[PDB]
């Protein structure tokens, strides 16, 4: 195939690696360029990461060249991906589009500017009709695309297929997420095992608003932000990957439990129908058992680009449901991926 | 300093040897027997018991012979306290019962019967006057006396002093349970380290309708079950000990968040008042700290009889807060205990 | 050429994974899957509580189970045994006392003189010993054993040193992961955050059967290898991998360096014939002084490969550190190691 | 009770926050400063520290403002104690000799200095006799004491009474160490959550290496190393507090196993015979049960000052005993303290 040449921001870190890894036996794109701190910069990445993945790192990368995060390093790359971490990324990704680069990323800043579409495949590919005016709205030589929290990208899986009843009601959620979330050295061993800590900073806010515009609708070149009352609890547990969310729609809407099952095993999207390499063939997997899903079982679900509900209940004014989902894939390499996939399948490349 | 006699059921389980340690030093509740299963009877507790608690066993206690769980063996003993597993508690309570001994029980049967109170001290102390035509309902010689659920006991406390709203209210519960719930010897370590399970069988149910009668306000010998509308989602997760509760009360009633953390935090009842030996001098306490509370952190507050709240929020239309109890002490053998002594207190003996 | 197999214990966690192991292996097909009484009757997938990776292979899950009895393994060719120790003696010697080949992992007749307790790459030839079983024994059929998990692995590294191993004293130090129990066999209260050094029977299991898996086959019989080693077994909150801290006095110069090397260059019959369960490297050495790890190598070469690490020699002390993975290298695999090898050699 | 005025270098790790905890309730010893590091001078204890011991901070030390390490804010102290890092002590404590001070320290420079006492109370209090000469060979104004390596110092508890056997023999020892060990936010729950690390920087040479002078004899003012062949390996366990050690005594000597289990039980030195109050009444404590010790039940042992031994068993050729220790009272906080308390005692003051 005719291979588009990308490069990685913040290819050091958990999601980093991840996309490295991911990357490095990809169809069509082509990792030439990884970068990380500028004490790194002209060393191999095999001699700059202290690889965290599974097995060794792809001979494909680990002699690539560490670049800096600056224009003139990227002038030959077709794309930009970004995992840089979130106070880092505004500086650093705005003057790469500033200078004409398109960049792809999943770092926090700038996803939810209203020029900016916020994208998790299945949920709003649509959204990037947003890239027609960014150039002229922001007055960019580039383009600029985010990807949400990776909470909120797992959130919203489930919810899309049921905008209509979520939109009429309150959204309780309650958020269990892994340690990894934190990056692989962000949580002390002291600090979280055999504990709980009901707090993440900014982590609740984040998500309720980047729901609204992930189940927004496109119309007049603009996102109509998706009437969204949501309220949320994120929570720390001592567990590695996985982010699990308890979901309750508080609502006196009717509700067809059956209908609702059947919604979401048959949800499919433009990235299954074209089958895009990153695209998993059911994005959300419905489990019938009642002590699912659960993080050692079902976390690797299609690679962990699948998303896995269980215990869909409806009890007197509200419909339960409980999701889990990869945070590093689904919530964050491999959407920015498939993001990219979907840009090439519609044209914006 | 009168001692009244005690004896002690299901006294081998971590409930049991939390009861043992408890009532090894109480000023007027004197432990003299125990009961343990049938090949038990005979040997002393020491050479009877896989002791988990924290150091030596109690040298008040440790010589104390297993007896049977027959009537026989307690016809000298004023008061049956029983921490006996569900499935066993129904048969041997009854006839304990059948029999004319007055037994306080925290095994779930008859927990939910309406000449039966459930008591949790602080919250409804008052329902012990059920008692006095308990006989003549149910035809016992004996009088019973009953604990909730360990989770609903910690869920109830901060719940009672905002009825007023908790009535007028969708309720959303999620809770994280500790591995103890489920006895010392429940759950593998390859179940549940570095896991979540999404799932506690009977849990639910019974949180919801018991947080219902521990509300009831007891009106012309009956109680009247508060019109608490719940949906409870219960998850275990690897916590040693402590049972946390995200709750959110979802009304249009006004919300005042300092009002709220003044009528929690000053909370007290007949327990506080009496200065009874187990009781909490602050059975709430409200934190402040945003990542708080914390198992390893907060569920020894008050030698564990204390529940600890905080994340106190106020959004559109749900009150939201995070309460965290240990599930041992003020979730069973804390309460039986304290039960025991307002009985004394009240006069029931 | 195709060869029929069964599985006795088939529903535990080794049972399991030489389930998934056998479910795709050249030559040795799984024809029938045995567990527990009550599950007799039963299809695989309704009898197994599966807790390995993927799911139930598509060949076995709906094979029903039977019994562990002679009769419902007249025509299968070898029959291989996961069974618990506490039910294998008799359940294996009546499989053996009716004509049928045997190989299995548990703990009875291990220590067996007529008995070869093998570990592939370390002593395939003391599989000879079954040339005279069936008249030493008196037996129709015939009967192999593989030594405990944690043997196993510090047997590898031991093998190539045997020299100096043999003339010095050994001290050992095991960490065995929660695995090596089983599934459930220790609850999370008792082990989370904590430590137990204490597994019953483990340290006599290890010093005695090193003792064998070392010797030499002389006159038709095996000369247990003079391994003086003491060794102090813990328990640690650890799902797969046990852990070694092996140390052999010496009163000589050793070079660190021909040490890696020798570790690294072992190789034995199994990787000669490249049989299918055989690892390239049977014996891996690491460089960077915090290694092995069990998150980190326990799956070396799909769990075949041990990992040594931490090679020093001072105070005439050859100190070294090594990985094995319980399940595989420990049972498992050499399990299944052991009947190619014993296809390989005409023992069949 | 004859009043001591001390201040604490460090007062903010974890080993600082036991000793804070430790001192607040000694009968003579008056915790009158504590110290941390430069930004936080100035500030109140309670507005520096993260508070990570159980319970509250005592009062009688959280309004105390943080000084600096140097001399001039220790001018009015008897005694200067310090736990500060490894890579700081050296000239901190240096300066604060060189200028009269009398420090305590239990970080690792100057540990095998040969002017220098190394203490563990129990197995050496008689080395302190270096300090008469210390002056004279140092050129000092000060006096320096120094406490080892926490494993060190929890291995050398058995080693001490039967010193003659490990004299004659080769000493082979595999440790087990506690997360804590590395602080509380030395290493994170990804990188040993579930995992091994068979590494610890330089521990293994510190342990043999101290192992020699703690039981050392005193001779002509000076201390003659114990010939003591020891070959060491340290591992990383995922545990929170406690350091467990597997001791083996190869030797050709005869043994009676039962005098080596009466020998070790009954071990008492100057700190028992004068009833220090950090002293422990029994500084070794013995088990019979095949499983012990263990982290989660004998850690505590003595409010953590003594160390529990188990599994004592002679095989051949081998004296084979498993120890283990609260690192953080037993290897530092409390060793420290218990040392001034010797020094109180014996007239060094």
């Amino acid at each position: 195939a005719d291979k588009i040449k990308v490069s990685l921001l913040g290819s050091t870190g958990m999601v980093g690696q991840k996309m490295v890894k991911m990357l490095a036996k990809h169809p069509y794109l082509e990792l030439v360029k990884v970068s990380a701190s500028p004490s790194k910069i002209g060393k191999k990445y095999k001699d700059a990461v202290k690889w965290i993945e599974q097995g060794d790192i792809p001979e494909e990368v680990q002699d690539l060249p560490i670049v800096s995060t600056n224009y003139e390093d990227h002038k030959d790359v077709d794309v930009v991906l970004s995992a840089l971490p979130n106070e880092l990324a505004e500086s650093i990704e705005l003057e790469l589009v500033k200078n004409g680069k398109i960049v792809v990323s999943n770092a926090s800043p700038f996803r939810m500017d209203p020029d900016v579409p916020l994208i998790n495949p299945e949920i709003n590919w649509e959204h990037l009709e947003l890239l027609k005016f960014q150039k002229e709205r922001k007055g960019w030589k580039g383009i600029l695309v985010k990807n949400p929290n990776c909470t909120a990208a797992i959130m919203s899986m489930p919810i899309k297929p049921l905008i209509e009843i979520a939109t009429k009601s309150k959204i309780i959620i309650t958020t269990l997420q892994a340690v990894s979330g934190a990056g692989y050295n962000g949580i002390s061993f002291m600090a979280i095992e055999g504990n709980i800590i009901p707090y993440i900073k900014g982590e609740e806010d984040k998500i309720a608003k980047e729901l609204t515009k992930l189940n927004g609708k496109l119309e007049n070149n603009q996102i109509i932000p998706a009437n969204l009352d949501s309220t949320v609890t994120s929570i720390r547990v001592p567990t590695r990957v996985g982010h699990m969310g308890v979901i309750n729609i508080v609502t006196n809407e009717r509700i067809n439990i059956e209908e609702i099952k059947k919604t979401l095993k048959n949800f499919k999207s433009l990235p299954q129908q074209k089958n895009l390499p990153t695209a998993p063939k059911q994005p959300i997997i419905v489990r019938d058992e009642e002590d699912r899903p659960q993080p050692i079982i079902d976390v690797n679900a299609e690679s962990g680009m699948a998303v896995t509900v269980g215990r869909i209940r409806h009890e007197n004014n509200v419909l339960r449901l409980v999701v889990l989902g990869d945070n590093l894939v689904r919530g964050a390499a491999g959407i920015t991926i498939l993001t990219v996939e979907v840009m090439k399948e519609l044209g914006y490349i």
